[PDB]
């Protein structure tokens, strides 16, 4: 990057939201993954949505990379900047707008986390259920389809994402839905918001988002249920799902990740697979939920419901199941696998992972939203042993071809970015491909939004 480049991104944002230091930019040059560094050449942290056209439209029409950054807790390597270029750290726009609590509706900019809304809405009856277990920028969790422990019932970001705004790759402003425009349906033209929901940066800046609110839960139970094997828990979760009970969160740990759980939360659960449940209701229909779900686990092995306000410990310690896998090996990295199969075909991949796991080399710890047909197989890496880098590899992409020949796909909610460009190729063909990449080519035809990345 020139200095007379520099002093151009300094005269839009201001001389202390532009850094070329080497500290600053490897800080914005990886995420949460495996991914190795890659700095980008710049940081720079627009303060409104005019600067950050005025900054993009520098950077496309000097033919710069533009790499989007939120919180970074990313886990496919998003933010890393394989061809340089400049970082455009968008968390100083950090201002919710517009609550619409009677239309259940709410605007928020990128520096806003869903723990930072749901303060917000604290007493207002309302919450935003997508439940990343990292304190993720919202803007960032719509950019990467994000979903999480309440999807099962609540949605993905996907369904959860009522408009857009965003900044096209040369400048221009695009409300995908319409400037300032809320509603639960529309036929109107093409759906433009869903093109831009996990499309992880290649195709402009999300600069706001407008999403969906739910009315808080009656009343709340959480339990855990520890069961005899593997098969013996995903079969209770398929029947739970063919009966229709409408569980509010259920979540798989396999015996590893439990007791990696009990070792970094101070949880002391019986090292076991085990189910977390959470059943939403009123008192009446709570009872009778927690009926036909026992009966179901009963009849698979599962234990008596061990029952769980603060007791926030429970989802805690799920939340933060990847730092607990990591601290199984300290100074280790981690790579995260994320097919979803139908509902159906679960038992049989999460055995075989479970099977596979065992009978090879590496540690793996095995927590999934099954509610989904999803489920993650965390993978811990030296980061200096090569030989293991590439088993791990090996690994996960033989794991998301037997995903995929099952018809399924090869991430339910994580993305694409650096891992799985391959697997996509594979999932939706030369066609698919195509008409992708004729996407990304008309809306960033020079090919600087996020390079290297999805395609
Ligand atoms: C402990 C832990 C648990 C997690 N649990 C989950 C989980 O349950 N479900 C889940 O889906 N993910 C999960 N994640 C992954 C991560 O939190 C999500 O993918 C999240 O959506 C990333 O948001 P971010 O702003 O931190 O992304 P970043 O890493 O900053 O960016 C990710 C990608 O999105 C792009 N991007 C970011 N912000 C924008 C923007 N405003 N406009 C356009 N593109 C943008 C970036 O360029 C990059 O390609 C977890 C991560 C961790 C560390
Ligand atoms: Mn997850």
């Amino acid at each position: 990057l020139s200095q007379d480049f520099v002093e151009a991104l300094k005269a839009v944002v201001g001389s202390p939201h532009v850094s070329t230091a080497s500290a600053v930019r490897e800080q914005h040059g990886h995420d949460e993954s495996m991914h190795r560094c890659q700095p980008p050449d710049a940081v720079v942290w627009p303060q409104n949505v005019d600067q950050v056209s005025r900054v993009a439209s520098l950077c496309y029409n000097q033919g710069v990379p533009i790499i989007p950054f939120g919180t970074g807790t990313g886990v496919e390597g998003g933010v890393c900047a394989v061809q340089g270029g400049v970082c455009i750290n968008l968390t100083h726009m950090d201002q919710i707008t517009e609550l619409n609590t009677e239309d259940f509706s709410v605007v928020v900019e990128p520096g806003v986390t869903r723990k930072a809304l749901n303060t917000h809405l604290r007493d207002s009856g309302l919450w935003f259920p997508v439940d990343p277990g990292a304190d993720a920028s919202l803007c960032g969790m719509a950019a990467t389809g994000a979903s999480g422990t309440n999807a099962v019932r609540y949605g993905t970001m996907r369904d959860n994402v009522i408009n857009l705004e965003v900044v096209l790759p040369d400048g221009r402003l695009l409300h995908t839905a319409g400037r300032g425009r809320h509603y639960r349906k529309s036929a109107a033209g093409y759906n433009l918001t869903g093109l831009f929901v996990g499309s992880e940066g290649t195709l402009g800046i999300i600069t706001s988002t407008t999403l969906r609110l739910h009315p808080a839960p009656e009343a709340t139970v959480a339990a855990t249920c520890a069961f005899p094997s593997v098969q013996a828990a995903v079969d209770s979760t398929v029947q739970i799902l063919q009966a229709a009970v409408p569980v509010a969160r259920i979540e798989f740990l396999d015996d590893v990740m439990m007791d990696a759980c009990n070792r970094h939360s101070k949880l002391n659960c019986p090292v076991a697979p085990t189910l977390f449940l959470e059943f939403h209701g009123s008192q009446q229909t709570l009872a009778e939920q927690l009926q036909r779900t026992e009966a179901i686990t009963q009849d698979n092995g599962g234990s008596h419901f061990s029952w769980a306000a603060e007791k926030n410990e429970l989802w805690a310690a799920r939340h933060n199941a990847w730092y607990a896998a990591l601290a199984l090996s300290p100074g280790s990295k981690a790579y995260s696998t994320d097919v979803c199969v139908p509902i159906s075909r679960l038992p049989e991949i999460l055995v075989e992972t479970k099977e596979e796991i065992k009978a090879s080399k590496l540690t793996g710890a095995i927590v999934g939203h099954v509610g989904d047909g999803n489920f993650h197989c965390i993978l811990l890496v030296d980061p200096d042993d090569a030989e293991e880098q590439r088993r791990v590899k090996a690994f996960a992409e033989n794991l998301g071809r037997r995903a995929l020949a099952l018809g399924g796909t090869c991430t339910g909610e994580h993305g694409i970015g650096l891992g799985k460009r391959q697997l996509l190729q594979e999932e939706v063909g030369p066609v698919g491909v195509e008409t992708m990449r004729q996407l990304k080519n008309t809306l960033d035809p020079r090919g600087l939004m996020n390079p290297g990345k999805v395609l």
